[PDB]
């Protein structure tokens, strides 16, 4: 009945099914539970010389259900260690889930502020529920004590969730996402002197598209001379190359100071153009980088790992910097280089109407592929990742010279979902693809961080290699760097 | 030595290898030689109650070589009958080929005006040759008599070819394509009172792109209140979705009258957005339609039919009409309906994340597929043409809702070339695809004739079916009409 006993029960279920988890799709250097289901990352913080990541977690099976907070820690944002579960549903205010939230340092006390979820009437997607903001503390970083409800919404407001709290002007601010009376998604800003008593300040942001019914997972933070709002809109219609995923994740750049509206200088932009990127949260690193982690997955997608008694992976952590035109340059954190093994460097690889097996293991590896766009005039030219030795199965990452786009096509990748995602080719003589392959994922960083593509893949081949290919013309690879990537856990 | 004996020898070679031609790729209702190689259509004319089409023809094997004029006839632009060869190289002025040309009615005498080609020095692509315009006559429509050279170029002009001649103001005009002293492609206009003595009138057209070194196969004709120039530029760089084929075919719309420049109102536009469309020529039908036929092929493409001792197919004949914004609406001639057999009508077919075998023979058939674009929101949704029963092999014709384009992808079609061609989705609630499938070809007419896609395919399956497919969303087919198409020859 006590949360201490509910956490012990939950930890025992995770430990029980951990032995049934197959390696084929389990990430070597991304965050996953030992077994069972995870989704959105929560409570990101650098606290007492360590990086903490929590996540939405169903401990009892590989599907979504009674949500707990899972927990990992690292010294270096890379060597993530599994910890015991932090929060289990245990009170009227959180009976049906400890939903998303953040962490803060309250005068040396690690403090979690999360949405408590309770179902009031079960009608599937027509369900009525109660969402309020709740607070928990820890003296040791491992065991947490609930301190109860701290923010209740207005009457008629139901969707009211995903608090992100920060200190400013010896005061605290909170952003939450809300579905308003007129059925529009908004981010609301609240403030507090004590973390227990909160007052509404303003509607921080809404979107012009009236079909956006929710803004999940708001994070509002300074970056250079601007403020950035990252969030996850629901209800944006897929439009050409835009908003292809079931739900969106992206960013708004503007100007704000306490007492002012958030005046938008750059409208909503997707954070990642791939298939599997949802529910970003950020933290400030020790050296004051702005770091984003997201769920490397998408609601309603086929999840082949569920056959193996686990599901859910987080993205690599990525740095956020403003370009001079106030777009986010997004790059892998430098600490990932610590996982690098055997380096292989190939220079000046030409192909014309041909394929080439590079004979490089594609289970867990990092590539830097520099392509000469002027002289790579093939209709389709690039790399086949995580490929069967017969080349029948692969994840295609290539220049389409007709579309003038980079294509990530998982149609022939293995189990689960088909089709492609894409970005516009950058205005540059050279295209650099910085590619991280794990057992069930591809992350691509384009050029200096101008764009990223993140997709899950589920290869079925016993051995995984890489091919280069050029169809109907030439590929010019100026340089290919390859590293094997070590398991982060040892 | 005599052309009469050279034609007999050439006809005997065609007859000799005709028995070795396999059905698998041989067109049931498009023009081909009985055996051997054909390319550009020549001498299109309605003469003495019959439609004549000639074509560049190598009778002795399935590769390009000593060029003859092949010849077919029809009463109805559809039931084409093979005739004996019309012209064989036989003189100093045409020793290495009777290259392209036209036909006119010279006061009841069917008259051919063609380029005579002779190699002066063999250096591959560095070869020096002589091209002059020559004339031949016929009293019977079958046997032709050479009357010698009628137009010689200026000194230093080598590429000088593909005459198209028409009567206007009791005078004759000729257009030829030329490579000028500065290495630019031009169309030159000449005139004559007698068909034997020609005078240069003007440079009719040149293109702004200085890399265009040749304009092959010019045809200059009135359409409504405009003049249209169809031609085949060489040297246009492939640019995004534009100019993908090795060489181009397209049209220029403007204003002209004798004594004036051809003032361009619509710049060069491709005639067909597919893989296999080159060297159009036009004729006036009995009822005064403007009809275009082209070579349904492309220089330098893999030609799998060459294993079967023949190569080369002409397109369907198509009508040309000016839209109110002076683009060509291009439609199949109505006489093709005479080939229709068993009709099958399906209404209101929905698919979501699924495939459906329509169990319809795709050897030789006509389809009208009407798609609801508003409700066909799948990432990829359409038809798999000429498909193996296991669906491993097919020609994909579909809506890409990310690109917002119609895609014709022959990557999995069978033997030979891979990759796709495309057109922009029309601004219309509905997309109509009017599709003609023959043993080695697909022709698509979009909506009212706004765009066409023509590609060769080489299926290897013993049985050929059709599938509908929708990936990552819905397909709404409002109506599918199917006809089996009869062999035109009986």
């Amino acid at each position: 009945g006590s949360m201490k006993n509910l956490i012990a029960e939950a930890n025992q279920a995770v430990e029980q099914f951990a032995g049934q988890v197959k390696a084929r799709y389990y990430p070597a250097y991304h965050i996953a539970a030992k077994s069972g289901w995870i989704n959105d990352p929560n409570g990101l913080i650098y606290f007492n010389n360590q990086y903490h990541v929590f996540f939405q977690h169903h401990p009892y099976n590989e599907q979504w259900g009674k949500i707990h907070w899972g927990h990992v820690v690292s010294d270096d944002l890379v060597h993530w260690r599994n910890l015991p579960i932090a929060l289990a549903p245990s009170q009227e205010y959180d009976k049906d889930g400890c939903f998303s939230g953040c962490a803060i340092d309250d005068n040396g006390v690690l403090t979690l502020i999360y949405t408590g979820h309770v179902v009031l009437k079960e009608a599937g997607d027509k369900s009525v529920f109660k969402q309020v903001q709740c607070l928990a503390t820890s003296k040791d970083g491992i065991h947490f004590e609930k301190q109860g409800v701290i923010v209740t919404p207005p009457e008629g407001i139901m969707h009211f969730r995903d608090p992100k709290v920060w200190r400013q002007d010896d005061q605290w601010y909170m952003v939450v996402g809300v579905n308003d009376h007129d059925n529009t998604g908004q981010v609301w800003l609240y403030h507090s002197q004590d973390l227990y008593h909160w007052q509404f300040v303003q509607v921080l942001a809404k979107m012009a598209d009236p079909n956006v019914y929710m803004l999940e997972c708001p994070d509002f933070f300074p970056l250079g001379d601007k403020y950035v709002l990252t969030c996850s809109p629901q209800g944006m219609k897929a439009n050409g190359y835009h908003y292809r995923n079931r739900y969106q994740s992206g960013y708004i750049v503007g100007d704000w100071q306490p007492g002012s509206a958030f005046t938008i200088t750059q409208d909503f932009t997707e954070l990642d153009f791939g298939h599997d990127y949802y529910a970003p949260q950020t933290l400030i690193s020790h050296d004051q980088r702005r770091i984003v982690i997201a769920w490397m997955d998408m609601w309603d997608s086929v999840m082949p790992s569920q056959a193996d008694k686990w599901a859910g992976v987080l993205t690599l952590p990525r740095t956020l910097m403003l370009s001079s035109n106030n777009k986010l340059l997004i790059n892998p954190i430098t600490e990932l280089k610590s996982l690098r093994g055997i380096q292989k460097k190939i220079t000046s690889i030409n192909l014309s109407n041909a394929i080439q097996d590079l004979q490089l293991d594609s289970m867990q590896c990092e590539l830097i592929l520099k392509i000469d766009l002027t002289n790579s005039d093939a209709e389709r030219a690039g790399i086949a990742l995580s490929a069967s030795p017969d080349g029948k199965q692969s994840t295609l990452l290539y220049v389409d010279n007709q579309a003038q786009r980079v294509i990530l096509d998982r149609t022939y990748s293995g189990e689960g979902m088909v089709g492609y995602r894409s970005v516009a080719l950058p205005a540059d003589k050279f295209l650099t693809l910085h590619i991280f392959i794990d057992h069930s994922s591809v992350e691509v960083f384009v050029n200096e961080g101008q764009a990223t593509l993140t997709s899950r893949i589920y290869p079925t081949s016993e051995k995984r290699t890489l091919f280069l290919f050029a169809e109907n013309g030439a590929l010019r690879v100026e340089q290919l760097d390859y590293w094997q990537i070590k398991n982060m856990r040892g």
